[PDB]
């Protein structure tokens, strides 16, 4: 008589997005933090709570300590992590998770001690009829409507690439880097002490993160800008703190995003973001390199810096031979690319035969996810 | 009022040609390979097939393993071989094989365990009204319009000669060599590692084969060219890979085709291609040697190397006595010589009495081919 | 008045061994790496060097980047490679290379652009009175004191086989595979992320390599062990990192060495180590296959895994016909088999007439090595 | 208590037999082949010879090319042929040929350019005191102890008959055929490709020859056996190759020896072995035909096929008139019949006056053999 749908929860590491299948945008988006008070309080006639989750913690962050339940794509705290899902199902979507299947996302090359515990939580605490776990990068390709190209995923905790030629994925060419937005925010705080501003409290870290995504951009030619910025002052901008003071940042605007292409700034030795894509392609066969060069897809929040498309094209061209053409495909909605691909996949007619049923969990539940989602 | 035609299928070993009788060119030509995927695939919304046959496999050869159903003129796989014929009858010629007789070709000195199974397949699976099997080399003589001369057949798996004086064939002078294009391609890969290029995958073998038939030629004087090529550099050519890189080959241009005249390079002890023709002629009677010397006919794909006619004339002259004249007849269309001869033979007025009827198969079908085609 | 000896330098790809002729063991063994600092340093009163070569780099590897001058048996860097030889001649053997002939080793089927540059370095920079280059696998047979059998060489960069019947070698049966210890170490790092341990730095790669040669073994029956290891826990061992933490590895003990017999794990399509030996033997004549089956000789560092002799016998028996007996000869000192054979060869009375003299280099020096060592 | 031993060699074409006079069996028997290496060799510490003669070549035939110095009873190579005699005199009989007369055998109707060169070799290189040349077939009659009958000689290169009535020989009735064991071996290789086994190398020809003299027999009624062999399978036998594989031959057991009675199989037009004997007898006078019919003597290696005596009796009876009785005399030791007759002849008291002395050679040596041995 009625019909059902499927929830898509792109958990990620740093921001949680939830919604219903069939739509083109998430319904609820909120940062994933857990805060606790650190004082005693003197007032008696107040309904003082014990823990704040989600947007509420972002409001009263002057008297709390904020802790992130997920670090580098691997969840470390489970008591706090249970609270995040409990908030999403009840106070945001207002849907009881007992008749609607759930779909999750998870980064590649992670311990399968993680995927085991995800099965235990949702099949015991909430008792969902079905669930499935998919790679984040693969879902990004569904949004573009294409089945050929190498996808670059760069969220807040991890950065990985996976090539797909045509309906097949090569598992031996997957790479991974532990360099993402969290490392850039800590780097910006280190170099913002240059002008006399010092932020040390975890509450003040949120203020620094806001500056990063409001005034930073990637320079087309790094060396030329430093000469220009040193002489004149046309690149200086002013920002206003919540306290009322005004701060001005000069050459720091493009020094922070430049760390993506030169990881040597942070003290880590590794290839840049542009060189990782080149190495991934060269690990494929000789007849696939032509199509992959003409289809490169970007995704993730970190990629949203203005002018990042032009710089990536220049870097790849100098490395690849001059005969073929290099094209970077950067859709304007790349921030929600992962979530949209999840909605399309869960609505396919032929995908309904791949769910993990409640009956299957009864026999070898903690180990079924390894083989059925391989 | 309505007449039926006859299909000619020069199966060969390495390339299949099909067409209708009465024409001067085959209608469908495609390599005979069968490919299967070797990965798992992650995409759901794709019509992923299980096996690719013919030109389709040559397109997506970056994710497949290619296997040849025929090796050295003897078919080894029958499940894959059935697929090749099924593709030819339906998806290329678009004719139902239930009212048109079929004609095949087959190399001499092969096991008649082979010709038995060919009868079983076409008289049970497709139920053709009639069929006939003929020697490949004999059909080549019909195209030239002559009935006197020794024909040299050199395809991709076998190389054989058969002399015919006048309307009669001598069965005791037929020779055979297991040296053909497949051995040359493997030899080229072995010596192409000299300059740093290494091809090992079966998909990369197709790239090496393309180079062979685009840049190789036979030298008139082998020893003189090596002295010339070593000093100067006017014999160097450049080729472009599908990946975009450029490769240059020097003295390797004529080292590969030279293996035909000196089989000692490959580690096999045997006479060269030129010496085999001499030995075949000397096995005939004393009054036939004059006419055979003045009519030598070449055929097959391997013979298409430029400058092979001049070298063969020089080799034979040094062996035969100086009195008679040696002439090598190399028509410009020798690549399709076998097929054209099949079309003419099937259209003869007096050949219609030699078909193998469906009634004859009922009594001693698996054994009738031995006596009726003798 | 005095007498001369000959130095033997089994260069290999990954470890260098040097010594004097007539002995039974190398005098100096050290890894072949070159390291450079990646920081600036603040201390003034220190004798800070610019580059570290050999065992010194292995000590202070916490602040250096290690680079291998040789990859896959083909040297890529010559400035760094010159440093390795300079260290060996002076700081380890303490002998001036101006009166003692030198002997080298080199893998088969390599570009002879390589052997040309080896001649240039030793005849100009050091000016050695004589030198000679020999195949690695052939030298291994001298140590066994036998002249009949197929030798399997598996070092760190290459894996090749060459058959020798009796005093003669067949050059058309030599095979080669690009699968060696370096590929196994990278594979172990990929699957060691399963339990939460992540090594990414080139300095941390040396730690992973140490685990491989201290806790890994080859299982007699691969499928049976997985069933046993999954249920019980008697196959688990513990290892201690330099930092102090303890790590435990379960079924990963035998999953890494199993990649030798099934190259499909790494994404490469090729025959296993056992199947390559079978194909090499079948390329010989019909009367040689009996003696080669009864004499198989192993060598190289990779072959030192416990229990590899028993597994190889089982694999060959299933392929070869049951009549003959299969014997695998694995001497306990197979790690130094190549070097010992070099010492014996350089001490033979009849070998002194095959050196390349300084006079010969003056005429056609860069090209004499091709013909005199053929 | 003293005599001059005689060395008696029945050179033949395909096998050499040597021994001393007065014995009943040859002392040394070995195939007459000469082999040379066709590779280069890498080993230094080996006593590698340049040419192998006799039984040694039969051992290491996997790396050599075997050449027969004698073809069709006419020696073609003299440098190789000198080596065969040098081996026999020194390394097998261990007797210096300077005091013992030598006796040879030679087929009839051969060029007396041959017998001239035999005189030159033994009277210059070895300087034997005396020598004599005799017809092979005549010597066969001495072994039987009879002086009336027609002898059939069929070795490996030639087949000839000569009638002798009583103490006299008729020179105008001698016949000759170029059909012997060598033609049968080549025929067997041609029809053994029927079942999929292909032997092409000269080393593999020796394996085919071994099968011929171990599993072949002559059928009493050719047409009846084919009907029997086609229906049932009681005539199939299995043979084991040196490699270990097993092969089975069906009706090929008696198809090869049948070519002797029907030369039309090989493409040669001639009378059979049975018809040649009939034609030879009919060339004699009318009063001799009765005794010759009752005494037919066989000899040679080719005649050793089982059941050849019964078939020959049936063939002759149908041709000759029914009045007289036909008897075929086939002694069990017919393989050494020629040699034994040589031993008896050289020991006769009245034969010592027919030697060719060293003094006679000085005047007209190259021409004395024509008249003194007429
Ligand atoms: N406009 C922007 N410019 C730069 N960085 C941005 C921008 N918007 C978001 N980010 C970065 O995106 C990071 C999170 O990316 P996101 O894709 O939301 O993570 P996840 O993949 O876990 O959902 C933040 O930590 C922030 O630094
Ligand atoms: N232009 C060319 N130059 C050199 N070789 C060629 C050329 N065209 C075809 N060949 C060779 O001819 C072979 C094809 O022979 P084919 O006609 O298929 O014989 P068959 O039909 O008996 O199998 C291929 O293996 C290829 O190497
Ligand atoms: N005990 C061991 N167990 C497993 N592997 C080993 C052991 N000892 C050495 N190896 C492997 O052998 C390799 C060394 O090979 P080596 O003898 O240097 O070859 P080459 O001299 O040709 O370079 C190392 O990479 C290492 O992985
Ligand atoms: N048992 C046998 N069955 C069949 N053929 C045989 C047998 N023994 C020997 N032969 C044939 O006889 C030949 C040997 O003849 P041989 O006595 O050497 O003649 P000659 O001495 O004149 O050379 C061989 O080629 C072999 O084929
Ligand atoms: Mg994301
Ligand atoms: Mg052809
Ligand atoms: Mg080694
Ligand atoms: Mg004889």
């Amino acid at each position: 008589e009625e019909e059902i749908a499927a929830l898509v929860i792109d958990n990620g590491s740093g921001m949680c997005k939830a919604g219903f299948a069939g739509d083109d945008a998430p319904r609820a988006v909120f940062p994933s933090i857990v805060g606790r008070p650190r004082h005693q309080g003197v007032m008696v006639g107040m309904g003082q709570k014990d823990s704040y989750v989600g947007d509420e913690a972002q409001s009263k962050r002057g008297i709390l300590t904020l802790k992130y339940p997920i670090e580098h794509g691997i969840v470390t705290n489970w008591d706090d992590m249970e609270k995040i899902w409990h908030h999403t199902f009840y106070n945001e979507l207002r849907v009881a998770p007992e008749e609607h299947p759930v779909l999750l996302t998870e980064a590649p090359l992670n311990p399968k001690a993680n995927r085991e515990k995800m099965t235990q939580i949702m099949f015991e605490t909430f008792n969902t009829p079905a669930m499935y776990v998919a790679i984040q990068a693969v879902l990004s390709l569904y949004a573009s409507g294409r089945t050929t190209g190498i996808v670059m995923d760069s969220g807040d905790g991890v950065t990985h690439t996976v090539p797909i030629y045509e309906g097949y994925a090569l598992p031996h060419a997957i790479l991974r880097l532990d360099l993402a937005g969290r490392d850039l925010t800590d780097y910006l705080m280190k170099i913002l002490t240059e002008r006399g501003y010092s932020f040390t409290t975890t509450a003040e870290r949120e203020i620094v993160r806001d500056i990063k995504e409001k005034l930073c951009y990637v320079a087309l030619d790094f060396e030329q800008e430093m000469a220009t910025a040193a002489s004149s002052s046309s690149l200086e901008k002013s920002y206003e703190l919540p306290d009322g003071q005004v701060i001005t940042i000069g050459n720091e605007r493009f020094r922070c995003p430049e760390a993506l292409f030169q990881p040597s700034f942070l003290g880590m030795e590794s290839c840049g973001i542009h060189e990782t894509t080149f190495n991934s392609i060269m690990k494929c066969d000789v007849d696939i390199r032509k199509d992959l060069y003409a289809n490169t897809v970007l995704s993730g929040g970190t990629t949203m810096y203005p002018g990042i498309a032009d710089r990536m094209q220049k870097e790849i061209t100098a490395l690849a031979p001059s005969t073929m053409k290099i094209k970077i495909i950067a859709p304007p909605e790349r921030k929600y690319s992962v979530w949209i691909g999840g909605s399309i996949l869960a609505s396919l007619s032929t995908f309904q035969q791949m769910w993990i049923s409640k009956q299957e969990y009864d026999e070898s539940g903690p180990s079924i996810v390894h083989r059925k989602c391989f």
